[PDB]
C-alpha cells in the first residue's frame, strides 16, 4: 500500500485519506521548490495548484534536512527549516502516489492519510561515477542524478580524472583533453583481454559542467569533483610529461590497462606544484560545493624513490617514508587554499590512504573516504578528530557483480554482492557514541574499467543504488532487508516508465 524508500524515521497511517479534487489552493527559495513541485504533479496528475488544503510553514527547529508531513481528510501540513526539507517532503508526498507521480510522467488522484515525522541519520548520501575508465556524457548524468533524486541522495560525487583518461577541459592546460579525453581503445587491457584498437574517449566542456551542476542543484544534490592525484595520474602525465612525469625523459602515453599505474606526478617538481594550483582555481569556479576530493588511493612510490629531486626533497623534510612526500604535497595545496578569500577556500577529501603516511602535517580538519579496510579506516579517522565517508569496497561498490547468474554482464566480484548484501551492512555496528559525530555518512561507487555501455551502467546501479540511499537516511532500528524488498518491488514500475534498466533478481 504505502512503499517509502528511503523509510521515514517516523510513519503512523491515520483515518481516511485525502481527496485531491481537480484544483486546490496552497498557502507557502520555498516558493521556487513548491514551483516545480507544481510542475510535475499537474504534468503527472493534471492537478492544478493555486496559491488552503495545502500549506508549508516554516518551523525553525528542524534539522536542516527534516520535515514533517501530516496528511488529513482536510489538509496537507509541511513543516520543514530548509528548502531542502520541504522538498524531501514533497518527495515523500510523491511517493505516497502511483509510481507514475514520481516518474513525472501522465498515465491512462488521493493520498493516505498519515502522519510523518522524518530526517536523515547522516548529512552525505552520495554515489560516485568514475567516467575517467569510461565516459558516459551529459544525458546520462542527467538520469543518474535523477536515480539519486528519487531516493534522497544529496551528493554526487564525479571521479572525472584517471590513468585511462581526463574528462574536464582545464582552460590553461588544454591538452589535459587534448591528449587525455581519447585513447586508442574502448576496452581496458586486463589479463587476456588485449586493447582493441578502436578510438574512444569524449570529455565534459566547462559550459557542460556549470549546466550538470545548475540541474543537479535544482534536486539538492551536490556535485564534489575528483582529481585524483599524485596517483591515478597517468592521463595527466602523458599530457604534461615534460613537468608532471617523475622519468620525463621517457615515453607517457595514457594508460590501456586496467590495474594500479606506478606512473605517478612528480611532487618534487615546482611547476607540478603550480599545475595542480591552477587546477584547483579552475574547479573552485566551476564547482560552488565546498568539498573537492583530491584522491590519494593507490599510489606506488616507486618512481619517486628514484627520482633525485624527490629523494632530496624526501631528506629535507626529514623523512624514510616515501608516502610522507604525497602528504607533504597535499599540505603545500591545502596552504594555497587557506590564502584564498573565503568564498574560494574548499575543504578536502582524501581516499584512506593517506592515512598511511605522517598526517598530522596536513593537520586534521581533512575529510577521509574509507574504502580499504574501511569500518577500521573510519575509526582511526574518527580517533584523530577528521571527519570520515564509508564507502567500503565490499558491499558499497555497485559496479560489482550482484548476482552470480552467467548471464550477469562483466564487471568485477563473484556476485557475492546482493541487493541483500548491501543492505545488510550497518555503518555504525560497534562505533562508540564518541565517535559517531564524525560519521558524515555513506557512499555508494562506481567504478568502470568493465562497463561501458549506459544499459550496463544503470542495470548495476540499480536497485542496490536505493539500499544505500536507505542506509543513509534511515536510521539503523527503522531498517529491516524483507521491508525493503517488498517496497522496492514498486519501484520496478518507475524504472520502466523511465526507461532505466536495473537488475531484476528480487523484483
Ligand atoms: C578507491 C579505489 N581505488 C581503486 C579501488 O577503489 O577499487 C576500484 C575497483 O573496485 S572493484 O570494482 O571492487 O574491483 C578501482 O577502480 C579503483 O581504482
Amino acid at each position: 500500500e504505502i512503499a517509502l524508500t528511503p523509510q521515514p524515521a517516523h510513519l503512523t497511517v491515520k483515518d481516511g485519506r485525502f481527496e485531491f479534487g481537480n484544483q486546490l489552493k496552497a498557502k507557502v527559495s520555498i516558493r521556487m521548490v513548491f514551483e516545480s513541485f507544481k510542475k510535475e504533479l499537474q504534468e503527472a496528475t493534471g492537478i492544478k495548484v493555486s496559491s488552503a488544503r495545502i500549506i508549508l510553514d516554516l518551523n525553525p527547529q528542524l534539522p536542516a534536512e527534516a520535515y514533517k508531513l501530516n496528511v488529513s481528510k482536510k489538509q496537507v501540513r509541511i513543516e520543514a527549516s530548509r528548502p531542502a526539507g520541504f522538498y524531501y517532503a514533497l518527495q515523500t508526498l510523491k511517493q505516497l502516489m502511483p509510481r507514475n507521480v514520481m516518474a513525472g510522467v501522465a498515465t491512462s488522484w488521493s493520498l493516505p492519510s498519515v502522519e510523518i515525522e522524518d530526517a536523515p541519520r547522516f548529512e552525505w548520501r552520495g554515489f560516485m561515477l568514475d567516467e575517467g575508465r569510461h565516459f558516459f556524457g551529459k544525458d546520462e548524468i542527467k538520469r543518474v542524478i535523477d536515480m539519486m533524486a528519487i531516493y534522497k541522495m544529496n551528493r554526487f560525487h564525479w571521479h572525472l580524472t584517471e590513468d585511462q583518461g581526463w574528462r574536464i577541459e582545464i582552460k590553461k592546460y588544454p591538452k589535459l583533453t587534448e591528449t587525455g579525453a581519447w585513447r586508442n581503445s574502448k576496452v581496458l587491457a586486463y589479463g587476456d583481454v588485449k586493447p582493441d584498437g578502436e578510438r574512444y574517449g569524449g570529455f565534459y566542456t566547462q559550459k557542460d559542467i556549470k549546466e550538470i551542476v545548475a540541474y543537479a542543484k535544482k534536486k539538492f544534490i551536490e556535485i564534489i569533483p575528483e582529481i585524483d592525484i599524485p596517483g591515478h595520474s597517468q592521463a595527466a602525465v602523458a599530457a604534461y610529461p615534460e613537468f608532471l612525469a617523475c622519468d620525463p625523459r621517457d615515453k607517457h602515453e595514457v594508460w590501456l590497462q586496467q590495474g594500479i599505474s606506478t606512473d605517478v606526478i612528480n611532487v618534487a617538481n615546482p611547476k607540478a606544484m603550480q599545475f595542480a594550483k591552477e587546477v584547483i582555481d579552475e574547479l573552485t569556479e566551476l564547482f560552488p560545493f565546498n568539498y573537492i576530493h583530491l584522491g590519494g588511493n593507490e599510489c606506488p612510490t616507486r618512481k619517486w624513490q628514484k627520482n633525485d629531486e624527490c629523494k632530496k626533497l624526501l631528506s629535507e623534510i626529514g623523512s624514510s617514508n616515501f608516502r610522507d612526500l604525497q602528504i607533504y604535497f597535499y599540505k603545500q595545496l591545502k596552504d594555497y587554499i587557506a590564502t584564498k578569500p573565503a568564498d574560494q577556500q574548499r575543504q578536502l577529501i582524501f581516499w584512506n590512504e593517506v592515512l598511511h603516511g605522517n598526517t598530522s602535517i596536513l593537520g586534521n580538519d581533512i575529510t577521509i573516504m574509507a574504502w580499504i579496510g574501511a569500518n577500521a579506516a573510519a575509526k582511526q579517522a574518527a580517533k584523530q578528530g577528521m571527519n570520515t565517508i564509508l564507502s567500503p569496497q565490499i558491499p558499497y561498490y555497485i559496479n560489482r557483480k550482484q548476482s552470480k547468474l552467467p548471464t550477469e554482464p562483466m564487471s568485477q566480484g563473484h556476485g557475492t554482492e546482493t541487493v541483500e548484501a548491501v543492505y545488510n551492512y550497518q555503518p555504525l555496528k560497534d562505533v562508540d557514541a564518541a565517535l559517531q559525530p564524525y560519521y558524515k555518512g555513506v557512499q555508494a561507487n562506481f567504478w568502470t574499467e568493465w562497463v561501458t555501455e549506459p544499459s550496463v551502467l544503470e542495470y548495476l546501479m540499480l536497485p542496490r543504488l536505493a539500499a544505500v540511499a536507505e542506509a543513509g537516511w534511515t536510521p539503523q532500528e527503522k531498517r529491516n532487508y524483507e521491508d525493503f524488498k517488498e517496497r522496492i518491488r514498486k519501484d520496478a514500475e518507475l524504472y520502466d516508465l523511465k526507461g532505466w534498466n536495473y537488475g531484476k533478481h528480487i523484483m
